[PDB]
């Protein structure tokens, strides 16, 4: 059967972002998708990519290691008063495997990692590093990411990679994870 949209197990950061309160989901139309490899706790370093955002008037979903501190009560609070348009979720795994499927998040949605890993500032992301998809839905437990924007060219780029860790995967385990990789990728691509 069909993959529907790219779905991960991590729900939203607060029942506040939640703006379809019958059915309890966060769903943001053609959102902006800011991807990071940090927490982000500092409000300061999150406005260039706030504002950005609001000139294009445009819902934002972040996905982090983690959002929180100021930073967190500031969209929650904004998002309460209708300042902003904003959900936050944590970014699925651990260790080297959430890095791996940021970056295929990153390729489904045209976006560009911000990573501190190599020296990258969150204060310099543009609109042109944020991914885009049709749309995303969220509830407690998980977020569902539908048409990516990304090239279809290095989406299957993206999954010929993994498939070659595959065929290269000595461990049921970790073969099972890569499948599950290809899945999402495969259910996150835009048809029609």
């Amino acid at each position: 059967d069909v993959v529907e949209g790219m779905q991960f197990d991590r729900g939203y950061l607060s029942p506040y972002f939640i703006n379809k309160p019958e059915t309890g989901a966060v769903e943001l139309e053609s959102p902006f998708i800011l991807l990071a490899d940090k927490k982000i706790s500092n409000i300061r370093e999150m406005l260039p990519v706030l504002e950005a955002v609001a000139k294009a008037g445009k819902p934002l979903l972040i996905i982090a290691e983690d959002v929180e501190g100021e930073a967190l009560a500031t969209l929650v609070v904004n998002t309460m008063r209708g300042i902003v348009k904003v959900a936050a979720v944590k970014a699925p795994g651990f260790g080297d495997r959430r890095k791996a499927m940021l970056q295929d998040i990153a390729t489904l949605t045209g976006g560009t990692v911000i990573s501190e890993e190599i020296g990258m500032e969150l204060e310099k992301a543009t609109l042109e590093d944020l991914g885009q998809a049709k749309r995303v839905v969220i509830n407690k437990d998980t977020t569902t990411i539908i048409d990516g924007v990304g090239e279809e060219a290095a989406i299957q780029g993206r999954v010929a990679q993994i498939r070659q860790q595959i065929e290269e995967a000595t461990s049921d385990y970790d073969r099972e994870k890569l499948q599950e990789r290809v899945a999402k990728l495969a259910g996150g691509v835009a048809v029609i």
